[PDB]
């Protein structure tokens, strides 16, 4: 019964690998180093907490989806850990002063604006190999223009094919993670060959009354094998101000018993918080090393591990 | 007279097998066993009352077609039963909401995102010759892309060709069903090894007055070897909820002339059941024991059985 | 002068067979039992006034030329006379529901979807030696795939080759009728073994002023064994109802004289039928004892016979 | 000088036959019936004013190129002249409507089908020993299919060898004319064996304005044993029409200094005929006397005789 | 740890050229000649302290934004040092009267109305190869419409890349700055080949009171190769009169320390300047000698130099 | 030492006969009766500076590699010397209109088309003993079909060495030249009894900018028995017009030092000719006396003569 079903399992990952099949709902994950995405809700989507160093993942989704913010708030996580990260850049968008408000180090962030969507896959390759970088973002995909249409002589998809293979090896040689932005164009070798895609959208607006001052985001992990794949994950992008975190914590909070809301207050371990969500977010901000307990708990209870 | 033609295509299927030939009108089926489909239409339309044990059976449509909600309608009645579904997926887009309101059991499904389409066929034949799993849903046959064309180095067919044949044997031997849902694609290996070949289709819109909330489909038995091809089904998919079951059972009560419906009242045994089609239909949801027996006695009326 | 040339013809058939050698425009044909397409025209076409049993007979054009209908129309004229019908089906494309609009007797036909190309003419030989079907439809020559072809390892024509004298001389001997329906592909033993080929194309549509409800269609008959080759036949395919037989009818009847059409009615014998084609044609088919004599009389005078 | 070569080449026709060597520009041609081809300038080219009764022809070129429409227009033109002619078809393709209104009596023309490629030649062969037909067409070589190819079973070329020499010998004992149409196909036999041979194929549009209505044709004379080989003949096939003899009259007419073009008027023996080439062809056309006298008058100028 | 990351960067710029990686925060430029952009803002925020003779430069925004204004100041800026200014224009809309008062020496203006896209860009390439001019405008790449479109018969693409490549090694050669005027339009090419993509665009209105004089405008360095990119730069755009110069110097030498304004009064190297703003401002416009000064100690501070 | 060798060499000839063994850098020739080939590189090539009357001549290359060309010109060329030239056809291809392009009289040109490659042969024999013929073509050898094989009954090889003792012999005693085209087949008496054998071939295309209008063609004379072999002759072979042979004489000229390019003008004995290739080759075109005199010298020079 259970002994057959665990035995042929075996079999199917001892021949084609681990993480080549698994129960959606089972709590395991590969042992890889990640980097928050700035997301409570994403990072416990991805199951191992975070994004994986030494893979290939793909990002994408409608302009103004939120991937540009979800991107910055890696690289700003990563930075906060001491990573050293590469934005490879062939959409000239970059906006450094919302950069900074969400914690990117700008001045130290390496760039690079390739000449042909080829020079931009070989630059990325030279970086994956001097084991010299932690983390690069490729902005985007759909930008990366082959040579030959540069010059005005299915090439796209050519392209990301001959460089993949070489890309991935490499990257998880020197446990380098890589991001591609992407709205998905390119072929599919970039399908086939992410760790992790994401599908990130706009579902709404996020009001004070009659102004509109941010977004309702949902994020799909559509392909994951460092976890179950199928998750989503719900926030809200705050203009100016990024991903409202401290929103996920209370919202995860309330969800897993950690927040009790009955009453006039809402509390944790007994003492007060705050009346009403909002405050009580303001609370946990004024409060980190209390969210930052909460946080912990919400992850031991939430995360896909032994 | 009728002697000389009995005898005669007793020969054919001394020669080439049960079902090899029949007279599409025949009450005559394979003692197979089978998983529901979760419409009632469909699984008379199948003969032999739904998808087969054992065999390879493929299902097409554009997208949003419904192929979607027949595939996950399919593992929600296998996993009803006990048995183990796995998922192996190219697609990357499951939706775990929308399945779990189909009524499948996510946490227990298993599910493969293979790195290229030969391996996500070589996982579908391990799977088939472990006899640890009783259905294998592939999405999709388009997406099961050749190893050489993910590189960028007729391919797709020569693929699909080479793993047919004993895939094919593996899952008879296992008795397990596999179901390629596809757009048709693959070449003319799976059109031959198919025991069932299903062609789904959106005819129209389901309307609340100016609200759209679902579609009419039709799905057509273009291949059957275990029953007599052809015959079609027609039902409703409302959106959120999956194939309207009780709105087919009305109809098809109403036609068998189980379900009376002259003057101002439905019923069934003499008893009210409703005012309107609409009434009726939520009445048999409200009465399982009611609408089971009529089910049945649907089935013994239009399966193709002795 | 004529005396020389008629003993030299003579001496042809009497060295290679009747049917050898004709004048395009003589009254001949074979002693062959036919059955009707469904087309008054191209019954005449054929010379014998239908297609003949116990021979081959090949229908190809387009999709959607009309080789389906004409082929449905045959099925329908055989069992209307008590013949037994086959459907060697490796398209997985028939419309039981069109086809009973063409009076077809969908449960009493009986079908076969082969597993290989070589097993449908197997079945094809098999069923031609049992003497027990008087018609044999096979769809379709482009789909009877080779089992080398069909697990990935010229082909199609030396399957074709290999099982068409053996099938030619079973079906004369059962007096068998059989029809393979092509797009021609599988090489030239179907070519010079088919006592008769048709090429059926559509030449335009049919309005009802803005909307079209049908397709004019123009058969030819490039082969013809049994009568002299080259004729044509033009009529139309109203969708959802066949043949317009009734159209035929009236235009043939109008060209030999049969149906007068001066003045303010068309007429027969001396009787009002209608004002204009349209009412013309509906007038016979309200009064088929009338239409019947037409159709004998139109025969009688197009048919080539003694 | 002179004496010495004519002595010489009078030995070498003495050795090896009349038409065995000449010189390119000589007025010599044989003593042999002629068949008109329905073109002027091609009936000049062949010096001896139109194809040889009792000779093997063979004309090809590709689909399309005007051979079709050749052949029809020497059918035509022998029946005529009262004369027997049988059309022996391996190609299923001849159009009667077309063929009709190139002037061609498709009652009184002889057609066979042959069930292989030997037989066909067998069924020439009888046909010419008969010697009750004057012309016979062969649609076409590349179509004949040697017996053990239908079966599925240097082939080709090895039935034509077999059976040219017999049949080049039976069409001259009974003053035959056998053309053979081709794509050339069929080994080197028909090659000796003919003693004309041409070269077929379109040139280019014949439009009036935007419109397309015809193809600009050349034929070469590639091989002639009746007259000089290597002239050319260029004309106009016009759609639904055939060859535009007239336009070839005119363009021949002036060329022979017959017909005057100089200022407004062409002329004919001082007779005003038409302003510009097109009036001037339509003159011709309602005037068949003086169109008469014109072509007598060029054949006198330009054909190959004493 | 840094040697690691500087050996890694190194092999990056041998293999891919200088600027083809670096840190957004460092102080290093390559040594072009450059040319004011009359902003003291901008020529900070491109890094080398203005735009790079011999390369490619897009100036990019909506109408009105301000990039005609930049444009001719650049010309004003250029023809201030000797150098020789070409004005290719397809817009037809130069006003001489505001260009002189921003500067520019109209009279000394070459300028250029092209027949077509293609000639507009041969013109450009044979001033680039003549080594003649010294800057060359180009208003606008939406204009350049191809011979083809104008004579009515993706293609604007096509022009842009067949003369990129060459134009751009032509203008490099002779170090001749080009500048392309955009609304981008013209595919990537241009987006490409150019070495520095400014994004211009009025962010408010300057007033005096009720009494609109000017406007606020943004400018974003998107692009740059001879500097780091995304720096950006905030100025004035008062009507008839251009760039508020001396606005940014008084802006940036406050914001650098240089200028004080603490108490009743500004000052510089302790001397009074004036009460305000706006009297600094005019103070600094009266006394170009010490606004000189304090402008060469802005650059010193703030360029991006070793 | 050097009279030693001398003295060896002699004893050969005299034993084996002149042209037996010779120093491939001699200039020496045998005394006979030459033709030009058109080409003034290829006269040089041959050192008798033609093709030598009484032997026989093998020119062999792939389709479309000039032979063709060079064939006609030889023809043209001897007929301009008022000399008899026969064409022997068996390949049914001459174009006449090209060939009077070249210079051919067609109209005084004999032809044979010969029933059978033995009877090609023995014709060529015939005219070889008339002595009435000064050039035979033979077109061409690989068309020279037995008439064995033409009747379907190592036989090629048979045919040829069983005619050319014989053949040789006449045609030596009638000082007739017999040139046999090639592609080599035939076996080896054509290899040995040739007295100079031709390779040819096209090496490239002649372009006027984008359009192609002629052929880079190289003849490498691989035996040559009546002067020094393996000399080679490059030349342009342009469309409708032949052997470019002005550009030879320019291109031979400048490398004689006959004519001088120095400066801005070619010039002869002093005298401008024109300004380029194309110039100098037109003028010499334009200039015939001046062109007869640079090839005497060019041929005094480069003719292999005492
Ligand atoms: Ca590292
Ligand atoms: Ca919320
Ligand atoms: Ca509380
Ligand atoms: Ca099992
Ligand atoms: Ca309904
Ligand atoms: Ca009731
Ligand atoms: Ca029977
Ligand atoms: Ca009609
Ligand atoms: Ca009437
Ligand atoms: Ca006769
Ligand atoms: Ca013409
Ligand atoms: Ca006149
Ligand atoms: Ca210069
Ligand atoms: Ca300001
Ligand atoms: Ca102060
Ligand atoms: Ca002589
Ligand atoms: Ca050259
Ligand atoms: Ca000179």
């Amino acid at each position: 019964k259970q002994k057959a079903l665990a035995a042929a399992l075996g079999q199917i990952e001892k021949q084609f690998g681990k993480g080549s099949i698994m129960r959606l709902g089972e709590d395991r994950s590969m042992d890889v180093e990640t980097i928050s995405t700035g997301s409570l809700s994403l990072d416990i989507a991805l199951g191992a907490g975070g994004l994986p160093m030494g893979r290939i993942v793909e990002i994408y989704g409608p302009e103004s989806s939120g991937k540009t913010t979800l991107t910055l708030q890696v690289i700003a996580a990563a930075q906060r850990e001491g990573k050293t990260c590469a934005f490879i850049d062939a959409e000239h968008a970059l906006d450094p002063i919302y950069a900074r408000k969400l914690g990117v180090d700008i001045d130290n962030l390496l760039c690079s604006q390739p000449d042909t969507g080829e020079q931009a896959l070989e630059i990325c390759d030279a970086l994956a190999r001097s084991g010299a970088v932690d983390v690069i973002v490729v902005d985007s995909v759909a930008a990366l223009t082959p040579k030959a249409e540069i010059e005005g002589e299915g090439l796209a998809a050519r392209m990301m094919s001959q460089a993949m293979r070489k890309l991935a090896g490499n990257l998880k040689q020197s446990n380098t993670l890589l991001i591609f932005i992407n709205q998905t164009t390119g072929g599919n070798a970039l399908k086939f060959y992410a760790s992790v895609r994401l599908d990130i959208r706009r579902i709404g607006a996020v009001k004070e009354g009659e102004n509109v001052v941010g977004s309702e985001t949902r994020v799909k992990v559509v392909k994951n094998k460092i976890a179950a794949p199928f998750k989503q994950a719900e926030f809200q992008i705050l203009y100016g101000e990024g991903i409202n975190f401290y929103g996920e914590l209370v919202d995860l909070g309330v969800k897993e018993k950690l927040i009790e809301k009955a009453g006039a207050w809402y509390s944790y371990k007994g003492e007060k918080i705050g009346q009403g969500k909002a405050n009580a977010t303001a609370w946990l901000k004024d409060n980190p090393e209390t969210a930052k307990e909460i946080e912990k708990k919400v992850r031991e209870l939430l995360l896909s591990n032994p």
